[PDB]
């Protein structure tokens, strides 16, 4: 479940996994409408990134992997191919929440839901 990604959000940015809880109107579990900003963007490309394991047969939700990080960044491993695919999918996500740091507001952190509004951009 979510214990390997919190700890990589947490490696890649400073921050707290919670802190990108229910972030905007993507980050937690589901999402609709226009992402609010950058960060927000990384967990709709993640939740794309999500279904099209699903696609694969894989259930990236479940799925244990492993990985380190470096100086030369993060490494992904697991004992199936499912499992790396996951952790490709939180790598990008943790990279593009870490290169969004900027622009990162505590306004948008636990959104309400009715604040979401617009259409639902496609994967
Ligand atoms: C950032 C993020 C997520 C995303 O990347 C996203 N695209 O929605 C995420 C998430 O996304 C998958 C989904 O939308 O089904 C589900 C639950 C918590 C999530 N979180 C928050 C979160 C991320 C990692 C570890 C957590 C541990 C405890 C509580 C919340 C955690
Ligand atoms: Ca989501
Ligand atoms: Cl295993």
């Amino acid at each position: 479940n979510l214990v390997q990604f919190g700890v990589m959000i947490e490696k890649m940015t400073g921050k707290s996994a919670l802190q990108y809880n229910d972030y905007g109107c993507y980050c937690g579990i589901g999402g609709s409408h226009w992402p609010v900003d950058q960060t927000d963007w990384c967990c709709h490309a993640h939740d794309c990134c999500y279904g099209r394991l699903e696609k694969l047969g894989c259930e990236p939700k479940l799925e244990k992997y492993l990985f380190s990080v470096s100086e030369r960044g993060i490494f992904c491993a697991g004992r199936t191919t499912c499992q790396r695919l996951t952790c490709e999918c939180d790598k990008r996500a943790a990279l593009c929440f870490r290169r969004n740091l900027g622009t990162y507001n505590r306004k948008y952190a636990h959104y309400p839901n009715k604040l979401c509004t617009g259409p639902t951009p496609p994967c």
